[PDB]
């Protein structure tokens, strides 16, 4: 058997970063990654034709100073995503074009209906502790309703209604009525509130990294050299003996002190426990899927769209969209124009069934009715990735909890199992479900173990983390009349 | 690599059932079992002070067909669960004895509403086929809905919502907001309607095995011989060859034609396939938990529930009653005295961080209130299950649907992947759930195996079940007045309208 201080299950940023925290605090780690290759939910494709493009998570902002000092340490760079010119909001088969990160509304009592819409979603999530959302005060009524069922109760109008939806199936690539209304308030609250998740400029979706956000995982597995195996799919862990062993599918024996789990928790699933783990992991583990997603690159000779000042940002609500949200994928250079842009949801498994051509054609055709623009049915390129076929993924963007999950099972997600401590986004308290919550969730794993092997005290375990220089963060601002004008049964009441 | 026919993924009552098949067809089977025992959900503890107990799966009843044929072939024979003197609805703190399998209602507003809950049950099933869920007409829309938003719309009573929640509970040990309002309704259909799944005589609970259910996968295994493979847990299946290779934790090989797995979906996940599998069945295995459930007997001196006429059947509301739901489980010889009761849903988590004898404590005080009776506070045995701990079960009775699952992924849940045909009761059409579905699921999938290998023609792949000369299924009937009385919004819209 192969000895060391530490393994780690998971080649992903996660478990990278609690690798490199351990090997740098001169402990001998391994890394056993299932994959012919490191990312995980991060994947960076190269080719001629596209330079590269990130075909998993890509985007990072103000607040995630985890993953920007990690990548700089790294050596890798940011640019901006393309926000100088206009957003769309495309409704009822027309584009409206806009300014700020929310698409505005004309009538007086959608007006209202939206506007309360946000700022409920943001008083909600105040009273939901980040590391404890099963501590909030209403944290059973929350969790036994769906999204839809509030979504249903808070919505007057259709058009909140409808928008709020794309605002979920977006944010957490599954349907309203799949997911805990606890676990979603919380998911939003924990990225800094509804403006700093859904905001380009000045929010999550600011920034992509030159070259790949690949490079993260990649020049970590460059530090650690043979530290790293690659096609070491985890599939037996025994803790039952004074080391810890643990044996991959190629039969090798691998035998440490402590163990980081830094897959999704579903993926515990495909590992064999002796003993048997703990009766809540043990179910915890079957209730908690990934979502469900393509991501989609339509490459184009020019960014053409900015010649009428459109950004390349598109919000498109209805069933009949294959897409409902777009970025400019555009390097920036201003060459390999392109379109990102997402198959969400229910979507994602019914136009699974078609080919490539047929998704290129069908997203083609709404660009071009989206854009006004003959020229987005002209592809130079197309590169896309169906994330429910990955079998070490699970789906992306992340995790989510179903009604009754979180309150029930929540607490298990963290908790160490004798010698195996638990990284993956999933257990992050900030960005958890991003490449930022995957860097807090692997150091604070190795801090946990730093502290087993009294390395460290108990207070080092969760450490702050400085502001970027490069990637400040500018205050979230509400107007006087955003705070204070009534909901539509607020209006009523008062009629 | 060890060769045969088929390789069966699991020796539970629906893989034993499978390789019973082939092997009478005159197939070379092998069964790869994880654990150091057959039966998975069925367990029957034998010891000195109960003789013999189900942990697991026990109850069987008219129209579960095949476990009876099974079992019957198999030597073993059935006794009638007592059901001789009077029910107890334990609610507010207070009995009330009953008969009938319904706990009645005497408010007339909350009779009509009760009368209209179990009606709307049983007129939203038959818009389902029991074979394809999702081709309801309504599908998307009751998908999309948890059982508790269908209670909050029907019952307009507490009283209703109360029992229906129990129900709810008892029938797939998971809680309202849990489950799918499509899925909870499929089950109850496919098992023939809320009478038949919720009955002890003319119903699901009528019957147990003398001697256990254990003995169904135990008396396969005699017959098998050693063609069943104890702690064989199986890691990876490789499909990428001519015969398919089956992997175990133990590196031991097999290979084959073909492949059941017969576990429960989601514990599909702990097998690595190659190729990976499609997306649908991919996601779907992560998507499907089971129920959580504590299987708990109490042993008394003697039955002397009896006594005070109540047969030892209690269906117990509130949060503070740490079980909802007892049988009596009394010996047919009327020794070894017992009382079965179901710790369910957030209860068996919450209760589980307690001591046996903390649960035995809490379960005696609870039966001693119900029951008016002392004597329950002098139990001389206890037995426990707890499902939730079981890494090779992931918990009991079954697997349930959340919103929006059923009719996204239902489809592949019996769809063979290549060399790989799918069992488990979960893949039944009739009676789902229970021991009776596994041995649906276990020969269809046999049968497909035969058919693929030109053995059968494509119309014997399905096979109806001759009913039982010995458990008789009684029709289910309803009266004229339940039929006809309105719900409690049908009555106000009459009220409404006469006053107009
Ligand atoms: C898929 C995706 C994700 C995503 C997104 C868009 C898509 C299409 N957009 C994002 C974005 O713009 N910005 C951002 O910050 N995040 C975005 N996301 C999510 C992001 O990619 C993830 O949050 C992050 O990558 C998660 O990292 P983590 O390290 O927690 O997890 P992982 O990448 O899934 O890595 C797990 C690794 O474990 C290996 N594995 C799995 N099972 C085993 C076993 N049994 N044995 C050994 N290794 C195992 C995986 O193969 C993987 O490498
Ligand atoms: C647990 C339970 C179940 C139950 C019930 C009460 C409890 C507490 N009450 C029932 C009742 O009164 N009447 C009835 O008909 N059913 C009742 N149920 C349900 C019933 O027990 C189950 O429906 C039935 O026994 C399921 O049979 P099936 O054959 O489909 O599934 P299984 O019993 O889970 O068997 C699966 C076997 O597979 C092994 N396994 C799991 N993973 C692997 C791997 N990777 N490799 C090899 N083998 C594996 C399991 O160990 C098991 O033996
Ligand atoms: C009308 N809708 C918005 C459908 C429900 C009102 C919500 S509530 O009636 O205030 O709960
Ligand atoms: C007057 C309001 C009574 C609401 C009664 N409940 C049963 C709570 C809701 C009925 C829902 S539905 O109205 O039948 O859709
Ligand atoms: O919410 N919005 C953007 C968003 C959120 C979460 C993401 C996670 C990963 C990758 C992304 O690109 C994400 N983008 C936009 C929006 C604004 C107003 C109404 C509806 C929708
Ligand atoms: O539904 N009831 C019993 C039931 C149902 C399903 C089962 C499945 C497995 C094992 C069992 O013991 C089961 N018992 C009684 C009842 C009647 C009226 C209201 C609420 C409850």
């Amino acid at each position: 058997s192969n000895k060391c201080d530490v393994v780690v299950v998971g080649g992903g940023i996660s478990g990278m970063a609690a690798a490199k925290l351990l090997h740098d605090s001169g402990l001998n780690v391994v890394v056993l990654e299932a994959r012919d290759r490191v990312g995980g939910r991060t994947y960076t494709l190269r080719n001629q034709k596209v330079k590269y493009v990130d075909l998993g998570g890509s985007y990072v902002g103000p607040t995630q100073n985890r993953i920007l000092r990690l990548a700089k340490e790294l050596g890798l760079e940011t640019y901006k995503v393309n926000e100088v010119e206009r957003l769309i909001h495309h409704v009822k088969g027309k584009s409206y074009p806009f300014r700020g990160p929310f698409p505005p509304v004309w009538n007086p009592i959608t007006y209202l209906d939206h506007n309360n819409f946000w700022r409920t979603m943001d008083d909600m999530g105040r009273e939901i502790p980040s590391d404890a959302p099963w501590k909030a005060p209403l944290a059973e009524e929350w969790d036994n309703m769906t999204m839809k069922e509030l979504l249903d109760k808070l919505c007057w109008t259709e058009s909140a209604k409808q928008l709020a939806t794309l605002f979920v199936n977006l944010c957490v690539t599954a349907e309203t009525h799949e997911v805990s209304a606890l676990w979603f308030l919380w998911y939003v609250k924990q990225c800094g509130g509804t403006t700093r998740i859904i905001s380009t400029t000045n929010g999550g979706q600011e920034r992509k990294f030159v070259g790949g956000s690949g490079q993260v995982s990649e020049r970590i597995m460059d530090l650690l050299g043979d530290r790293v195996k690659l096609e070491r799919p985890v599939i037996y862990i025994d803790q039952t003996r004074e080391n810890v062993l643990v044996e991959t599918l190629n039969h090798e024996m691998y035998e440490a002190k402590y163990v980081i789990s830094a897959i999704p928790p579903t993926l515990g699933m495909k590992i064999h426990f002796n003993p048997p783990l703990p009766m809540m992991r043990n179910q915890m583990i079957t209730r908690v899927p990934l979502g469900s997603v393509i991501k989609c690159i339509v490459y184009y000779k020019e960014p053409f769209w900015r010649k009428k000042d459109y950004c390349g940002t598109m919000i498109i609500d209805g069933e009949e969209a294959p897409v409902a949200y777009t970025l400019d994928d555009t390097k920036p250079e201003g060459n390999y124009a392109a379109i990102m842009g997402f198959i969400l949801a229910h979507k994602a498994r019914k136009l699974a069934r078609l080919t490539k051509e047929e998704r290129l054609k069908k997203l083609c055709e709404l660009y071009a009715k989206v854009l006004g623009s003959l020229e987005a049915l002209e592809p130079v390129h197309y590169e896309e990735k169906n994330w429910c076929e990955e079998q070490y993924s699970g789906g992306c963007y992340t995790t989510y909890f179903p009604p009754g999950i979180l309150t029930q099972y929540g607490r298990v997600l963290r908790q160490p199992v004798d010698r195996i401590y638990f990284a993956g986004t999933e257990t992050a308290t900030h960005w958890s479900g991003y490449m930022e919550g995957a860097v807090e969730a692997g150091e604070r794993a190795a801090r946990e173990i730093l502290h087993a092997m009294g390395k460290i005290p108990e207070d080092e375990i969760w450490q702050s983390e400085p502001e970027s220089v490069d990637v400040p963060a500018q205050p979230i601002t509400t107007t006087f009349l955003e705070r204070h004008l009534p909901s539509v049964p607020g209006l009523l009441r008062l009629i």
